[PDB]
């Protein structure tokens, strides 16, 4: 996943 949601802040695949 590469999505960079500005809400949750999930940009990486950690």
């Amino acid at each position: 996943i590469i999505y960079c949601n500005r809400r949750t802040g999930k940009c990486q695949r950690m």
